[PDB]
């Protein structure tokens, strides 16, 4: 399993109730949800080690981490958390994270590689579930 690529949406389900519960604004949302259409996703991977990239028309954001050792991350709305990432399966990693500050939904995130080549992408905010599935260009 190597998760390296320059990654395209073909899919997603239920991102705005997912800004929602994270408390991002009506307005805020609608230029989130709007941007997300049109995406790039850029992964590279050596090993456990992973640098992840995830560019919008209005941002980018970028972030390392090796699996297995904590880091911190924002959450999606820009909440500062500490995470720690594990292979749930040789094809799949799980990260938990837990807010540094204050009281907040409880957030996490998935990724897997399918054999078919899919990138699936799941993030959770309290119950509320987010999925969206990407292909290489
Ligand atoms: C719309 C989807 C996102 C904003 C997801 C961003 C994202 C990745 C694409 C890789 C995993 C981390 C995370 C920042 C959640």
């Amino acid at each position: 399993p190597n998760f390296s690529g320059n990654w395209k949406i073909i899919r997603s389900e239920n991102f705005e109730e997912l800004l929602k519960v994270l408390g991002v604004n009506v307005m805020l949302r609608k230029i989130a949800v709007a941007a997300a259409s049109k995406p790039a996703v850029e992964i590279k991977q050596e090993g456990d080690t992973f640098y992840i990239k995830e560019s919008t028309t209005v941002r980018t954001t970028e972030i390392n981490f090796k699996v297995g050792e904590e880091f911190e991350e924002q959450t999606v709305d820009g909440r500062p958390c500490k995470s720690l990432v594990k292979w749930e399966s040789e094809n799949k990693m799980v990260c938990e994270q837990k807010l540094l500050k204050g009281e907040g939904p409880k957030t996490s995130w998935t990724l897997e590689l399918t054999n078919d080549g899919e990138l699936i992408l799941t993030m959770t905010a309290d119950d509320v579930v987010c999925t969206k599935v990407y292909v290489r260009e």
